[PDB]
């Protein structure tokens, strides 16, 4: 798998197939790239405005295409931190009604609030589900699917095999959140990689550590 950097080493993406990459920002969080014949698609921005810009700015130059798109996963600010830059660049925010009202409550500026429970979007030929399992991590947090590879973008909801705890729980269902984890289980039987909000990508056994975690 072939690996980029920014210069300074804030922003690292690393190859999954042809068309979809991981993202990672710096504590490290991650998103995906999604390389699609009408332009690019992020899952997930970052921090902030000023590292979103970056990451903007350094896809569109190595695959020489627009991000248009970009799928918000819940409303924390290591989520949708960049809002205000895809905003004025004209690039489409989308989240659920939820992701949207708790960015609005907490002084974001509000994603589009257009994902249903389950919505089949297409992207040129990459086909994108987001799914809202039920509260976890977050009342909000939402995952993506990408069923021409069988790729999973957990998020928070997911934790990765270094995670020895859940994190921050202040706004967490911690008594949900395993049912949420067995709902992506249930609709995901055969699933080829997990990408977890944070850490390194694994398989349907990071979603069993999450469920670990919980007990
Ligand atoms: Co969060
Ligand atoms: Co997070």
């Amino acid at each position: 798998k072939t690996v980029i950097k920014n210069e300074t080493g804030t922003i690292s993406i690393s190859q999954l197939n042809k068309n979809v990459w991981v993202h990672t920002e710096l504590v490290p969080s991650n998103g995906l790239v999604l390389n699609t014949s009408k332009g690019l698609v992020l899952v997930d921005s970052s921090w902030d405005d000023k590292l979103t810009k970056e990451l903007i700015e350094m896809v569109e130059k190595k695959f020489q295409k627009r991000v248009t798109d970009v799928i918000i996963t819940h409303a924390h600010a290591d989520r949708i931190g960049g809002i205000k830059t895809l905003k004025e660049r004209g690039i489409k925010a989308h989240s659920t009604a939820l992701t949207a009202e708790l960015a609005k409550k907490n002084g974001y500026e509000e994603p589009l609030g257009d994902l249903q429970t389950v919505t089949n979007l297409k992207f040129g030929n990459m086909k994108v589900e987001t799914f809202y399992p039920g509260k976890g991590h977050t009342e909000d947090n939402i995952v993506v699917w990408l069923p021409q590879y069988n790729i999973l973008v957990g998020g928070c909801l997911v934790k990765s095999t270094s995670a020895k705890d859940l994190g921050n729980v202040a706004d967490a269902y911690v008594n949900e959140w395993s049912t949420s984890i067995e709902n992506v289980l249930k609709r995901y039987r055969n699933i080829n990689a997990v990408v977890p909000g944070h850490g390194e990508v694994g398989d349907k056994g990071l979603l069993l550590h999450t469920l670990d975690l919980l007990k």
